[PDB]
Protein backbone atom coordinates (compact mmCIF):
# COMPACT_ATOMS: atom_id res chain seq x y z
CA UNK A 1 0.00 0.00 0.00
CA UNK A 2 1.11 3.66 -0.64
CA UNK A 3 2.56 5.85 1.80
CA UNK A 4 5.35 8.41 2.84
CA UNK A 5 8.17 6.05 3.32
CA UNK A 6 11.46 5.28 1.73
CA UNK A 7 9.82 2.01 -0.31
CA UNK A 8 5.97 3.04 -0.72
CA UNK A 9 6.82 7.41 -0.76
CA UNK A 10 5.81 9.99 -3.74
CA UNK A 11 8.29 8.48 -5.94
CA UNK A 12 6.91 5.05 -6.01
CA UNK A 13 3.36 6.39 -6.16
CA UNK A 14 3.26 6.30 -10.28
CA UNK A 15 3.72 2.78 -10.53
CA UNK A 16 0.06 1.71 -9.46
CA UNK A 17 -1.40 5.98 -9.91
CA UNK A 18 0.18 6.43 -13.19
CA UNK A 19 -1.56 10.11 -13.30
CA UNK A 20 1.21 10.91 -11.10
CA UNK A 21 3.45 11.69 -13.76
CA UNK A 22 0.41 13.62 -15.51
CA UNK A 23 -0.28 17.53 -16.52
CA UNK A 24 -1.90 18.85 -13.88
CA UNK A 25 -0.38 17.09 -10.39
CA UNK A 26 -0.52 18.79 -7.29
CA UNK A 27 0.89 20.38 -5.24
CA UNK A 28 3.26 23.04 -6.81
CA UNK A 29 5.53 25.86 -5.80
CA UNK A 30 3.66 29.03 -5.79
CA UNK A 31 6.22 31.52 -7.73
CA UNK A 32 5.00 34.32 -6.32
CA UNK A 33 6.80 36.92 -8.65
CA UNK A 34 5.03 34.86 -11.61
CA UNK A 35 1.81 34.64 -10.44
CA UNK A 36 -0.57 36.99 -12.38
CA UNK A 37 -2.72 39.20 -10.48
CA UNK A 38 -6.31 38.43 -12.32
CA UNK A 39 -8.61 41.41 -12.01
CA UNK A 40 -11.26 39.23 -12.57
CA UNK A 41 -11.25 37.19 -9.84
CA UNK A 42 -13.97 37.49 -7.42
CA UNK A 43 -13.37 37.34 -3.66
CA UNK A 44 -13.82 34.13 -1.94
CA UNK A 45 -17.23 32.80 -0.61
CA UNK A 46 -16.47 30.80 2.84
CA UNK A 47 -19.95 30.16 4.37
CA UNK A 48 -19.47 28.01 7.19
CA UNK A 49 -21.83 29.06 9.37
CA UNK A 50 -24.24 25.34 9.54
CA UNK A 51 -21.18 23.38 9.22
CA UNK A 52 -22.19 20.14 10.75
CA UNK A 53 -19.11 18.14 11.48
CA UNK A 54 -19.63 14.79 12.21
CA UNK A 55 -15.90 12.38 13.12
CA UNK A 56 -12.72 12.63 13.59
CA UNK A 57 -10.42 10.15 11.82
CA UNK A 58 -6.85 8.56 11.48
CA UNK A 59 -6.72 7.18 8.32
CA UNK A 60 -3.28 5.96 8.03
CA UNK A 61 -2.44 9.10 5.86
CA UNK A 62 -3.55 11.71 8.21
CA UNK A 63 -6.18 12.61 10.65
CA UNK A 64 -9.55 14.04 8.79
CA UNK A 65 -12.53 15.76 10.17
CA UNK A 66 -15.58 14.83 8.39
CA UNK A 67 -19.00 16.64 7.56
CA UNK A 68 -22.30 16.07 6.59
CA UNK A 69 -22.50 16.91 2.90
CA UNK A 70 -26.12 16.10 2.55
CA UNK A 71 -27.28 19.17 1.87
CA UNK A 72 -25.57 22.56 1.20
CA UNK A 73 -24.51 23.14 4.72
CA UNK A 74 -20.92 24.23 4.50
CA UNK A 75 -20.11 25.73 1.20
CA UNK A 76 -17.40 27.24 -1.06
CA UNK A 77 -18.59 30.21 -3.77
CA UNK A 78 -16.92 32.83 -5.78
CA UNK A 79 -13.84 32.87 -6.30
CA UNK A 80 -12.63 31.64 -9.61
CA UNK A 81 -15.35 28.74 -9.35
CA UNK A 82 -18.40 28.22 -11.28
CA UNK A 83 -21.25 26.63 -8.91
CA UNK A 84 -21.68 25.29 -5.11
CA UNK A 85 -18.83 23.35 -3.45
CA UNK A 86 -19.99 21.57 -0.54
CA UNK A 87 -17.33 20.79 2.39
CA UNK A 88 -16.94 17.36 3.04
CA UNK A 89 -13.66 16.85 5.20
CA UNK A 90 -10.31 18.98 6.35
CA UNK A 91 -6.91 17.07 6.75
CA UNK A 92 -3.70 18.70 7.61
CA UNK A 93 0.07 17.59 6.28
CA UNK A 94 3.06 18.25 8.68
CA UNK A 95 6.62 17.33 9.18
CA UNK A 96 9.07 15.97 11.55
CA UNK A 97 10.26 19.79 12.06
CA UNK A 98 9.17 23.17 11.54
CA UNK A 99 10.96 23.56 7.99
CA UNK A 100 8.87 21.27 5.96
CA UNK A 101 5.66 19.76 6.34
CA UNK A 102 3.81 21.97 3.58
CA UNK A 103 2.66 20.75 0.02
CA UNK A 104 2.51 24.05 -1.66
CA UNK A 105 5.47 25.97 -1.71
CA UNK A 106 5.91 29.48 -1.74
CA UNK A 107 8.98 30.84 -3.71
CA UNK A 108 10.00 27.46 -2.82
CA UNK A 109 9.75 28.13 1.00
CA UNK A 110 8.25 25.13 3.47
CA UNK A 111 5.59 26.09 5.57
CA UNK A 112 5.45 23.86 9.39
CA UNK A 113 2.15 22.29 7.86
CA UNK A 114 -0.70 22.27 5.59
CA UNK A 115 -4.58 22.54 5.88
CA UNK A 116 -6.66 21.67 3.11
CA UNK A 117 -10.47 21.49 3.04
CA UNK A 118 -11.89 19.55 0.65
CA UNK A 119 -15.29 20.70 -1.16
CA UNK A 120 -16.66 18.44 -4.07
CA UNK A 121 -19.38 20.32 -6.67
CA UNK A 122 -22.40 19.61 -5.89
CA UNK A 123 -23.83 19.83 -10.10
CA UNK A 124 -22.07 16.06 -9.78
CA UNK A 125 -24.76 15.21 -7.49
CA UNK A 126 -21.67 12.90 -4.88
CA UNK A 127 -17.98 13.11 -4.45
CA UNK A 128 -17.35 10.24 -6.27
CA UNK A 129 -18.58 11.22 -9.22
CA UNK A 130 -17.84 14.77 -8.88
CA UNK A 131 -13.55 12.94 -8.77
CA UNK A 132 -13.84 12.37 -12.42
CA UNK A 133 -14.53 15.86 -13.55
CA UNK A 134 -11.69 18.40 -14.15
CA UNK A 135 -14.19 20.96 -12.12
CA UNK A 136 -14.90 17.93 -9.32
CA UNK A 137 -13.34 19.48 -6.54
CA UNK A 138 -12.12 22.72 -5.05
CA UNK A 139 -9.54 22.54 -1.75
CA UNK A 140 -9.09 25.48 0.14
CA UNK A 141 -5.01 25.38 1.43
CA UNK A 142 -3.89 27.52 4.32
CA UNK A 143 -0.48 27.08 5.22
CA UNK A 144 0.39 26.73 8.99
CA UNK A 145 3.47 28.60 10.51
CA UNK A 146 5.04 27.67 14.30
CA UNK A 147 4.62 31.03 16.79
CA UNK A 148 1.17 31.61 18.44
CA UNK A 149 -1.19 29.36 19.23
CA UNK A 150 -4.43 29.11 16.93
CA UNK A 151 -7.36 28.51 19.66
CA UNK A 152 -9.78 27.43 16.63
CA UNK A 153 -7.71 24.60 16.46
CA UNK A 154 -7.09 23.15 20.21
CA UNK A 155 -10.40 20.86 20.34
CA UNK A 156 -8.80 19.45 17.35
CA UNK A 157 -5.15 18.52 18.56
CA UNK A 158 -6.93 17.63 22.55
CA UNK A 159 -9.24 14.97 20.56
CA UNK A 160 -5.85 13.59 18.78
CA UNK A 161 -4.82 11.22 21.94
CA UNK A 162 -7.96 9.22 20.97
CA UNK A 163 -6.84 8.30 17.53
CA UNK A 164 -3.80 7.65 17.98
CA UNK A 165 -3.50 4.53 15.36
CA UNK A 166 -4.52 3.75 11.38
CA UNK A 167 -8.45 3.20 11.53
CA UNK A 168 -9.51 4.71 14.78
CA UNK A 169 -12.36 7.09 14.87
CA UNK A 170 -14.17 9.51 17.30
CA UNK A 171 -17.31 11.83 17.46
CA UNK A 172 -16.16 15.33 16.65
CA UNK A 173 -19.82 16.86 16.32
CA UNK A 174 -19.82 21.05 16.85
CA UNK A 175 -16.59 21.97 15.43
CA UNK A 176 -16.57 25.45 13.79
CA UNK A 177 -13.79 25.59 10.84
CA UNK A 178 -14.35 29.24 10.92
CA UNK A 179 -12.12 28.75 13.69
CA UNK A 180 -9.04 27.89 11.07
CA UNK A 181 -9.14 30.69 8.47
CA UNK A 182 -6.79 33.39 8.74
CA UNK A 183 -7.29 37.36 8.68
CA UNK A 184 -7.21 37.84 4.61
CA UNK A 185 -8.45 35.33 1.88
CA UNK A 186 -6.41 36.59 -0.68
CA UNK A 187 -5.73 33.54 -2.54
CA UNK A 188 -3.76 31.61 -5.55
CA UNK A 189 -5.45 29.82 -7.57
CA UNK A 190 -4.76 26.71 -10.41
CA UNK A 191 -6.16 24.01 -11.79
CA UNK A 192 -4.26 20.38 -10.27
CA UNK A 193 -4.88 17.10 -8.25
CA UNK A 194 -5.38 14.92 -5.09
CA UNK A 195 -1.98 14.79 -3.42
CA UNK A 196 -2.55 11.70 -2.31
CA UNK A 197 -3.63 8.25 -4.42
CA UNK A 198 -5.60 8.05 -6.47
CA UNK A 199 -3.76 11.62 -7.61
CA UNK A 200 -7.02 12.44 -9.74
CA UNK A 201 -6.57 15.62 -11.49
CA UNK A 202 -10.12 17.04 -10.33
CA UNK A 203 -8.84 19.77 -8.08
CA UNK A 204 -9.45 23.59 -8.52
CA UNK A 205 -6.88 24.78 -5.82
CA UNK A 206 -7.43 27.88 -3.38
CA UNK A 207 -4.58 28.75 -1.56
CA UNK A 208 -4.19 31.72 0.95
CA UNK A 209 -1.54 33.67 0.92
CA UNK A 210 -1.98 34.18 4.83
CA UNK A 211 -1.00 31.53 6.73
CA UNK A 212 -2.20 31.17 9.97
CA UNK A 213 0.53 30.76 13.24
CA UNK A 214 -0.10 27.50 15.56
CA UNK A 215 1.78 27.01 18.72
CA UNK A 216 4.71 24.39 18.73
CA UNK A 217 2.62 22.34 21.56
CA UNK A 218 0.17 22.24 18.94
CA UNK A 219 2.00 20.56 15.90
CA UNK A 220 4.17 18.27 18.47
CA UNK A 221 0.61 16.97 18.96
CA UNK A 222 0.26 16.48 15.21
CA UNK A 223 3.41 14.52 15.37
CA UNK A 224 2.61 12.40 17.83
CA UNK A 225 -0.33 10.53 15.69
CA UNK A 226 1.21 7.11 14.03
CA UNK A 227 1.13 5.57 10.57
CA UNK A 228 0.58 2.15 11.83
CA UNK A 229 -2.56 0.49 13.26
CA UNK A 230 -2.77 -0.99 16.63
CA UNK A 231 -0.14 -3.21 18.03
CA UNK A 232 2.40 -2.27 15.08
CA UNK A 233 5.97 -1.29 15.16
CA UNK A 234 5.50 2.49 16.21
CA UNK A 235 6.06 4.95 12.90
CA UNK A 236 5.33 8.18 13.95
CA UNK A 237 2.93 10.24 11.43
CA UNK A 238 4.97 12.97 9.81
CA UNK A 239 6.36 13.93 6.96
CA UNK A 240 3.25 13.06 5.09
CA UNK A 241 3.87 15.53 2.32
CA UNK A 242 4.11 15.15 -1.18
CA UNK A 243 6.48 17.81 -3.26
CA UNK A 244 6.24 20.00 -5.19
CA UNK A 245 5.83 18.74 -9.11
CA UNK A 246 6.43 20.35 -12.24
CA UNK A 247 3.87 23.12 -12.81
CA UNK A 248 4.27 21.98 -17.27
CA UNK A 249 1.13 24.45 -19.08
CA UNK A 250 -0.37 26.23 -15.83
CA UNK A 251 -0.44 29.61 -14.81
CA UNK A 252 -1.17 30.53 -11.25
CA UNK A 253 -3.62 33.46 -10.99
CA UNK A 254 -3.31 35.63 -7.79
CA UNK A 255 -6.52 37.56 -6.43
CA UNK A 256 -4.59 40.16 -5.07
CA UNK A 257 -1.71 42.68 -6.11
ZN1 LIG B 1 -4.28 17.17 1.59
Amino acid sequence: HWGYGKHNGPEHWHKDFPIAKGERQSPVDIDTHTAKYDPSLKPLSVSYDQATSLRILNNGHSFQVTFDDSQDKAVLKGGPLDGTYRLLQFHFHWGSLDGQGSEHTVDKKKYAAELHLVHWNTKYGDVGKAVQQPDGLAVLGIFLKVGSAKPGLQKVVDVLDSIKTEGKSADFTNFDPRGLLPESLDYWTYPGSLTTPPLAECVTWIVLKEPISVSSEQVLKFRKLNFNGEGEPEELMVDNWRPAQPLKNRQIKASFK
